[PDB]
């Protein structure tokens, strides 16, 4: 599923991402934009051979099992394929663990590089 901007914002908010670990809603929407362009079906290989899955591009090196990432952990106890669902419940639940891991949203390199320090509130501009 490709989410609308305000649609995804509404969904993330309902799942409790709004100011989760102090990260306001726009931070989360902004991250999704540059990780997946709002597409729950997005997958991308990383150089280390792990794969990123879903709206928030959650890595198979640590967070989910895809069965082809050697020496990896499945810390959200979930098959990676479940992060591609049009229901973002699993991604959001997993993202809460990731963001709580110590470095906050810096875990998403694209967030640090493209969202951090910017006017992220614009990402929820006009949404109810
Ligand atoms: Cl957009
Ligand atoms: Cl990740
Ligand atoms: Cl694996
Ligand atoms: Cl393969
Ligand atoms: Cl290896
Ligand atoms: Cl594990
Ligand atoms: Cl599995
Ligand atoms: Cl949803
Ligand atoms: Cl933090
Ligand atoms: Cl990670
Ligand atoms: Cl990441
Ligand atoms: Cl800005
Ligand atoms: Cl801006
Ligand atoms: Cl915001
Ligand atoms: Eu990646
Ligand atoms: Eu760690
Ligand atoms: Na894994």
């Amino acid at each position: 599923k490709v989410f609308g901007r305000c649609e995804l914002a509404a969904a993330m908010k309902r799942h409790g991402l709004d100011n989760y670990r102090g990260y306001s809603l726009g931070n989360w929407v902004c991250a999704a934009k540059f990780e997946s362009n709002f597409n729950t079906q997005a997958t991308n290989r990383n150089t280390d051979g792990s794969t990123d899955y879903g709206i928030l591009q959650i890595n198979s090196r640590w967070w989910c099992n895809d069965g082809r990432t050697p020496g990896s952990r499945n810390l959200c106890n979930i098959p990676c394929s479940a992060l591609l669902s049009s229901d973002i419940t699993a991604s959001v639940n997993c993202a809460k663990k990731i963001v709580s891991d110590g470095n906050g949203m810096n875990a998403w390199v694209a967030w640090r590089n493209r969202c951090k320090g910017t006017d992220v509130q614009a990402w929820i501009r006009g949404c109810r």
